[PDB]
């Protein structure tokens, strides 16, 4: 990043060459940054200047520039001004953002400058420096001869030896962000700089503020001070350049401005100020005279105090004020020209600032300009909503996707890549371009807020797992938090005052693209604790029991099934050939339907499997068993496909495997039967199928209430079961091989081997223990082998014939010590893990249940309402069919309903926030704070009062003295 | 590791570190014991500004009778104008 | 010239505690002079004599053990694979050990 800033900017002696001074520059001093310099010719352009600060090394746009003139007092500037350079400028022009262009040399009021920056620097945990930018001849540097270099990108050591000045050269600033040397080729005089100067000046202002741009073009003014002779020159060849200024009073050389703008005695004038050229001087002045317009008085002012409404003075005087409060971020200025009551403020302009704050981030401006009153549907231009998409980072996710979706003013081709109150424009806006608080201030303003704030928390974490940048995916995912919370928040009170009008307002159909109502809203986001509440999971409950209600007993229901002229009785509340579709149209019945078909299945499969199974032909009650799993087969078929991604969809979950598991072993087991010579392999096949039809069960019991959450805890168990048999095993050969190997056995098949290692302990811990097997004082003695040594003969037809009897008190405590680290260790170590780890999942699990809750419910809603054993009517209807291939004012009065309490439950909120201790706090900081700004005053009076209650005094002593001359 | 890589590296964690400085600074400055501190100094002061009025509600009624005696006198000086 | 680091080790070695979390604010190459500092205060405490200056210098290396964890934190928090090799870079502090 070097040759280019050597090669383009140019340097001329006169042959014009490339620059070789140029890149990072420290100092002796420690605790502070490189800052940058660069040698430049002087004819030359100050765009390329412009592209060389602003992007090569890295500084923002300005929103004001100040240059600051004078220097009469080269030693010591006085003790006023010095305060007014401390405070009242660089306070401005850190609040506003903005650069100070002085000159970057000692001389003059660069040092009260530097020192007024070094000392704001430390005044305060500001957090940030004030780009203070420097301007000097080349001619003029002391030790220029350590920055000649032109190898690049480098820490210049700069040196003071700390000589003192003369008239030749001059040392560097240390407190300027950045220096500049404008290469003159003179080394003689001060003076050739300035045309660089205010060239750079001119073209700053003549380009403006913004992201994209489009705002108002940079304020550019001019601060004198003391100053000489030569500043006249500077200052009608600057308002020649239409560039404003404003003057302090200071002392003669701008006070000569001072008095030539309060009003021959001009040549008295021209001669007490400079003392010399009075004539020349005198048509100068008038030259200033000319141009009165773009001329302040900085006088009868508080001092380092106020001065940025006197800037806003200096361009009204000079003259969309509005733009530049907005530009400047500072909501006073905005607040305060507000309250101006003569203007009568037109509605373009506000639309103008409203852009600007829009388009920056600032939500602050649009909470304060839209509560003026301002219309949004003759705002929202097409080409003004085009605009408000051109505010984008170039290296997000979402001008990739606007990019994608242009490849195929295009958000509903973004939206399907993804899924006049114009304030739903505004929303979606704000929650792609990923602001917090603009967002959330539209959210507040639009209606159908239910429904807006689940869509907005879908929106945000689809694409929170699509994003790059972990930063950028972290703060969305708290955004969709925050708007899941407050559709929490806003129903709990839309359901807490009418609940069947809270009911209407979830299941109403399609509010957000196309047909999704709020709880599949809810269903796809991952919104857990929108499920959560007690309204919902009523609701659920309602929908559960179709059209009884929903206080009847489970025994009730269990009559009515068994005794269908039992309906048209009262045990079956209605109400929250018409009470038939009634009872059988409810979920729970369709529910209690599978149930008792299901059982009644397993009730077949046992009677077949285990009293009548014939070897040679398949019976009567075999083949009605072979029609059911036929029909079984259609529904699981019908659950996957009623193209292809619908077998991914089907093949995802873990119960849909496993039901085609019990049939894909259903299919083998008849197909090993019928073979021949293959009939007690299907036999045992069809036993193992038996087990996973059974296992089954378990999965459709989760619908229910108190059975529910139980059976989903139990496969969360599962790893302390598996670290269990993890230990058990350790232990089970540890202690198997050891009493094989100390007492050997004769029979030593190796099933049988395998039998008395691991199926002995493996016993032996559910308390069958075997002590006839393994122990001489229980077994027979007697000669029956025919090895060295002695024998015994044990009990039993697995233990071997004979055992030896070597040792076999070290068997004895084997058997010991393995019942004490089974029974007693391993054992109550994992109830203390199960105790530990159900406490810990508890309450999670409610969560997931009750989430997926809704799904179950939705599964047996839209199930054909017939019995397995009688559901081919469905299959004969729907194969056919496939052979031939609220109101308004509802809508109304129901979302005015939801606006109110919307409206109630902001104002609590904000009464809530309100009267917090932490609120109170910061009140009062600021009361005490303004408190203190009036006590200044009292300060400033007592001196200014014993001045005058004296000089009445001394002139009631004159009057005295007329006493005392009335002798 | 070569070293730009060095280089490039250590200001890459220096940027971070002086971050998470002015993170921790900003939130020690808005906790309410700091809150309370600054206001029970800022009160302490502004008691040390009412000893000023204290001092000169006396003085400034000796002052404006010393004018008003003077007025007296001038009074005086019309009651010796007769 | 960066003579930050040999300020760092003179008030560790003193038992200063504002003197040596203002020298590690300003010195470079933080996150291994923390780790670098938690060691050796701990390895002085065991040494020590008295029990209130051992408690105090324990109080002090839990203090540097805490800003070495929230500077990774933002570190690796940014950038994974530069923060990975962050912590892999051969001999930051006395020798080859990372």
């Amino acid at each position: 990043p070097k040759i280019f800033r050597k090669k383009v900017c140019t340097t001329f002696i006169t042959t014009e060459k490339p620059t070789d001074a140029y890149g990072d520059l420290d100092f002796t001093y420690s605790g502070r940054k490189h800052s940058n310099f660069l040698r430049l010719s002087d004819r030359t352009d100050p765009a390329t200047v412009y592209s060389l600060v602003t992007r090569s090394w890295g500084f923002r746009a300005p929103n004001l520039v100040v240059s600051v003139l004078g220097g009469s007092g080269g030693p010591v500037l006085q003790t006023w001004l010095q305060d007014l350079l401390r405070r009242g400028l660089v306070r401005a022009a850190q609040s506003t953002g903005a650069w100070i262009v002085t000159g970057g040399l000692h001389t003059g009021i660069g040092r009260h400058v530097g020192v007024a920056v070094r000392d704001h620097q430390t005044a305060s945990t500001g957090s940030s420096k004030v780009v203070a930018m420097g301007v000097a001849p080349w001619g003029v540097v002391r030790n220029r001869d350590m920055l000649i270099n032109p190898k690049g990108s480098f820490p210049a050591r700069y040196r003071w030896r700390g000589d003192p000045e003369d008239g030749v050269e001059f040392p560097l600033d240390y407190n300027y962000s950045a220096f500049f040397l404008v290469d003159d080729g003179t080394y003689g005089r001060l003076g050739g700089e300035n045309r660089f100067r205010l060239r750079f000046e001119s073209y700053v202002a003549q380009q403006k503020t913004g992201v994209g741009g489009t705002g108002i073009d940079i304020p550019v003014l001019l601060l004198l001070i003391d100053g000489d002779e030569k500043m006249l020159k500077r200052i009608e060849d600057a308002t020649q350049a239409q560039l404003p200024c404003l003057l302090v009073a200071g002392s003669g050389g701008a006070a000569d401005c001072l008095v030539e703008t309060l009003e021959e005695a001009r040549d008295r004038i021209r001669r007490y100020f400079p003392k010399g050229d009075p004539e020349v001087l005198q048509a100068q002045v008038e030259r200033i005279m000319t141009r009165k317009e773009l001329l302040t008085v900085y006088s009868s002012e508080d001092g380092s105090e106020e001065f940025e409404t006197i800037v806003l003075r200096a361009l009204v005087k000079a003259c969309d004020e509005l733009r530049l409060a907005v530009a400047w971020n500072r909501v006073d200025i905005a607040q305060s020209e507000l309250f101006r009551g003569d203007i009568q403020w037109r509605s373009f302009h506000l639309e103008a600032s409203l852009m600007d704050a829009l388009l920056n981030d600032r939500p602050e401006f649009v909470r304060l300009l839209i509560s003026h009153g301002l219309s949004l549907g003759h705002f929202l231009t097409p080409v003004r909503l085009a605009q408000l998409y051109s505010a984008v980072s170039p290296n997000s996710l979402i001008r990739n996707l606007l990019d994608q979706a242009s490849h195929a003013p295009n958000v509903g081709q973004v939206l399907r890549t993804l899924l006049q109150a114009p304030w739903s424009d505004l929303l979606i806006w704000a929650l792609l371009l990923n602001r917090a608080q603009m967002a959330i201030y539209f959210w507040e303003k639009g209606s159908n807020s239910v429904a807006s704030a689940l869509g907005a928390c879908l929106l945000l974490r689809v694409m929170a797992r699509l994003e790059s940048e972990a930063e950028e995916a972290a703060r969305r995912k708290d955004l969709a938090a925050t708007f899941e919370s407050m559709s929490v928040d806003l129903f709990g009170e839309c359901y807490h005052n009418s609940e069947e009008r809270a009911a209407r307002l979830l299941l109403r159909r399609c509010p957000l693209w196309g047909e999704a109502t709020c709880l599949q809203l809810a269903m796809q986001a991952d919104a857990r604790a929108f499920f959560a509440q007690d309204g919902v999971q009523s609701l659920l409950t309602q929908k559960w029991w179709g059209e009884m209600d929903s206080t009847t007993p489970i025994w009730a229901l269990l009559l009515a099934f068994f005794c269908p002229p039992l309906i048209y009785t009262n045990l079956i509340v209605f109400r929250k050939s018409k009470r038939w579709s009634d009872f059988w149209g409810a979920p729970v019945t369709a529910f209690l339907g599978n149930v008792v078909s299901y059982l009644l299945f397993l009730l077949l499969f046992a009677h077949v499997l285990l009293v009548d199974f014939q070897p040679t032909k398949p019976s009567v009650s075999e083949l009605l068993l072979y029609f059911w799993a036929f029909t079984l087969l259609c529904e699981e078929l019908r659950q996957g496909l009623g193209l292809r991604h619908r077998l991914h969809l089907y093949l995802s979950d873990t119960w849909n495997q496993c039901d085609l598991l019990a049939l894909t072993c259903f299919l083998l087991g008849v197909g090993c039967r019928l073979t021949p010579g293959l009939f007690d392999l299907g036999r045992t096949v069809l036993c193992l199928d038996f087990m996973i039809f059974t296992l089954r069960l378990l999965h459709i019991f989760t619908v229910n209430k108190q059975l529910g959450p139980k059976i989903v805890i139990v496969s969360k168990m599962m790893k302390d079961v598996f670290f269990f048999l993890f230990f058990l095993c350790v232990w089970l050969v540890a202690y198997g091989v050891a009493t094989e190997g100390i007492l050997r056995p004769q029979d030593r098949s190796l099933p049988s081997i395998l039998r008395r290692v691991f199926y002995r302990p493996y016993l032996q811990i559910f308390g069958q223990i075997p002590q006839e097997e393994m122990d001489v004082a229980l077994m027979i003695p007697g000669n029956c082998s025919m090895e060295r040594g002695s024998w015994a003969h044990p009990e039993g037809p697995v233990a071997g014939s004979c055992v030896s009897q070597y040792a076999n008190w070290l068997v004895v405590l084997l058997l010991i010590v393995f019942l004490l680290v089974a029974n007693i260790l391993l054992l109550n170590l994992l109830i203390a893990m199960f105790s530990y780890t159900f406490s810990k999942v508890h309450g999670n699990s409610d969560l997931y249940w009750k989430a997926q809750r809704y799904s179950l419910i939705r599964e047996f809603h839209s199930r054909p309402a017939l019995a397995p054993p009688l559901i081919i009517i469905s299959h004969v209807r729907l194969l056919i069919k496939w052979l031939r291939r609220l109101s308004k004012e509802a809508e109304r009065k129901l979302l005015t309903w939801e606006s109110v309490h919307k409206e109630n439950f902001l104002l609590a909120q904000a009464r809530d926030k309100r009267d917090s201790d932490s609120e109170r706090l910061k009140r009062t900081s600021q009361k005490v704070d303004t408190a203190l700004k009036q006590l200044g005053q009292i300060r400033e009076y007592d001196r200014r009062l014993r001045g005058l209650e004296r000089e009445v005094q001394h002139c009631s002593r004159v009057l005295t003295w007329m006493a005392e001359a009335l002798s």
